[PDB]
Order: C-alpha cells, then structure tokens, then sequence
C-alpha cells in the first residue's frame, strides 16, 4: 500500500523526511517582504500582548494577498503566522476577554492558505511544533543547545522547551519511520533476520524517543504551562467561551468550531499503532484529530493501514527473537503512552486541581 519512490525509500508525496519524519525539514524562517508587517506581530506577540497591544495593532493591518507564498515552506511559515497571531487575537492575555470575531485582514488570507494546504483555520501541531523551529548553527546536530522555535506566545509560556522536546520526539521517532519499508520488504522476501533487526531498531528509535520525552521536567513548568501556554492552544470547539465557534470575517457568514490542540495530531501514536497492529467517540475525536494532520501524512497512515499485518506475521513464526523484537517496539509505544498521560496528570490535571493505552497493552504476545 505504500507507494516507493525507488527500492529504497518511500514516496516524496508523503512528505516524510528521512531525518525528520513528519517534521516540516530546514523550515523556513523569513517571509518576502511583503509580508513584513505579519512577521512583526508574530515576532513580537510576547510584548504586543502583555502591552494590550495586540488586538488594535491587528486591526490596523492591511489585506495581503497570499498569492506571493509560492511553495510550500513559505506557505507553511505563513500558516504559523497567521496561526499564532490568531490565537493570540481570540484569547487575548487569557483572562476571559475573548474575540468572537476575527478580523478580515488575517481571517480571509488565513482560510485561502488553510484551504490550500487542506489544514482547519487554527494553530496545529504542524504549525507550532512541525514547522516552528530553526537550527542555531546548520552545520551542528539537531539538540536542543543547537535549536530554537521561531514564535512564542508570551515571555516564560515555556513554548521553547515544550514544542522543541516535542519535536526532538518527532525526530527519535524518524530513525523508526525510515524502517517501516524494510519491515514490508522482509516480510514479502521471509528474511528473519532482515525482519528482526528492522523491529529491533524500530524498537531502539522509540525507546531513545521515550528518553528525549522525559527532557520536558528540564524546559517547562507546570503552572506557567497550565496557565499560560494552554491557553493559545485551547480552540473553540465545545468551548463554553465561544460556544458557536469563531467568525472568520470576509470568509464564512456563521461562526465556526474547530478544536484545540491534542497529542492526537502527532502522527506517531497512530503511524506504529497501525504498523504493530495494536489499534483501537473516542473513535470519533481519534479520526477527527487526523483530519488536523497534514494531508499527505493522512495518506501514508491509511496506505499503512492497507499492507500486511507484522503481528500476524511474527505470531505465526514460532520465533522468539521476532515476537520479542515485535513486543519491544509495542512495549515502547505503550511507555510513550504512559508518559503522555503522567504528563497530562503534571501539567494539567494537578495544576487544575491546585484507553489506548489499554488497547495497545492488551495487543503484546
Ligand atoms: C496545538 C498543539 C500543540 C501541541 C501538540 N502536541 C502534541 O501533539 O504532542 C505530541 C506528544 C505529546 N506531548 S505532551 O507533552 O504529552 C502534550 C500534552 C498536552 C498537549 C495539549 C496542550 C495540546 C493538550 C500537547 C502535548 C509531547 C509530544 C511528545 C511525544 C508524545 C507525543 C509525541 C510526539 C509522540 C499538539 C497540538
């Protein structure tokens, strides 16, 4: 199910980088200057909010066209813009005073670029995490010393540790995704070995992953997460503050829902859910959260979904090695899991207060 590029590796139309994965690869940081005046709202949204600033200075801006981002990195930067901006518009410093209406002059080039990539017309995963960041010094490796997101949304939110750990993740994970051919071709061709030592290195990727997971403690605190950053990532979609959605001015008549962020658009929880086949109205919000990946990413898991079974497969072998590496990989997606809900009990939950995973555990033997 999976189109190949060559022998080798998959096709370029799901937009998978080999060092990256489902990251945006060497995003781009700097619009045209036509769009100078987006770019300094976004980078100075920080002090536009906490001044009050914000709101009036986007309701002096000027329609821009979209029609000068001409290839997807630039389109992709300007969603993030537009995104971030956006966000900050509606919520505001986040204390109740909230826009029902988002002004004309983003929400009409911000819906045309969101239709154009296919993605809602609010802040995603692959815009703020995907997209959102840039090497310090190209010729060192991706680390955290040598990374930095390109938009924040106010001083001390932790938006750099909490997307760039997040991204580090998605990275981990990418030395998996490049496996997932050898593990097909193997399976077609009965090469054990060539089977077992593709789940093991899977196995290594989630595993290291787990261990760049647990680097969020080191940049984020749990009240200014809980209080602040959340925020910008809450939308308006069953939300009691916005109970019929957003008014995109110039684009739709009626208001519209569109949810807030979810660890469900990170493509990796379902990408080897699908792969181990240790799949699951929680259906309902699963799938929906798809639709806020980017299209073609939506296209790899479904034509992952469309090849042969590995857990059919290594069950069948009566071959310890293949149902042990096979097992570690699962026993690592359901520690990834864990920890997603350890931290949602540390940084939300707690700070409030003050079943996949069950699926995937279920599917080990
Ligand atoms: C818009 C937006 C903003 C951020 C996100 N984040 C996201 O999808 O992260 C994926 C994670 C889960 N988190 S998390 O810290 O548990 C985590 C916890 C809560 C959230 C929100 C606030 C959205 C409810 C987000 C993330 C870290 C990251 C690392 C590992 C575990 C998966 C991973 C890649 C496999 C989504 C939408």
């Amino acid at each position: 199910g999976i189109q190949m590029e060559n022998s080798w590796t998959i096709s370029k139309e799901y937009h998978i980088d080999e060092e990256v994965g489902f990251a945006l690869p060497n995003p781009q940081e700097n619009l045209p200057d036509f769009y100078n005046d987006w770019m300094f709202i976004a980078k100075h949204l920080p002090d536009l909010i906490e001044s009050g600033q914000l709101r009036e200075r986007v309701e002096k801006l000027n329609m821009l066209s979209i029609d000068h981002l001409t290839d997807h990195k630039s389109q992709r930067l300007a969603r993030l813009v537009l995104g971030c901006i956006t966000m900050a518009y509606v919520w505001g410093k986040g204390h109740g005073d909230v826009r029902k209406v988002l002004p004309r002059n983003i929400a009409v080039p911000y819906c045309q670029l969101s239709k154009k990539l296919e993605l809602p017309p609010i802040l995603v995963y692959a815009d703020c995490v995907l997209a959102n960041w840039k090497k310090k010094d190209p010729n060192k490796p991706l680390t955290y010393e040598n990374m930095d997101v390109l938009f924040s949304f106010r001083d001390g939110d932790c938006s750099k540790g909490f997307f760039l750990v997040s991204l580090l993740v998605e990275i981990a994970a990418a030395s998996a995704i490049k496996v997932i051919p050898t593990v097909f071709k193997a399976m077609q061709m009965q090469e054990r070995d060539t089977l077992l030592k593709a789940l093991l290195e899977i196995a290594s990727c989630l595993e290291k992953a787990l261990q760049v997971f647990h680097q969020i403690h080191d940049h984020v605190n749990p009240k200014a997460f809980f209080s602040v950053l959340r925020i910008y990532l809450s939308g308006w979609k069953g939300n009691p503050q916005l109970s019929d959605g957003l008014v995109y001015e110039g684009f739709w008549e009626d208001p519209k829902e569109f949810a807030g962020g979810s660890a469900g658009q990170s493509s990796v929880f379902q990408c080897f859910d699908v792969l181990l086949g240790i799949q699951q109205h929680a259906a309902q919000f699963l799938q929906d959260m798809r639709r806020y990946m980017p299209p073609a990413h939506r296209n790899f898991l479904c034509s992952l979904e469309s090849n042969p079974s590995v857990r059919e497969f290594v069950l069948s072998k009566g071959d310890a090695g293949l149902r042990e590496a096979y097992d570690a990989c699962v026993k690592a997606l359901v520690s990834l899991r864990s920890y997603h809900l350890q931290i949602v009990t540390k940084y939300i939950l707690i700070p409030a207060s003050q079943t996949v995973r069950s699926t995937t555990e279920k599917s080990l033997l």
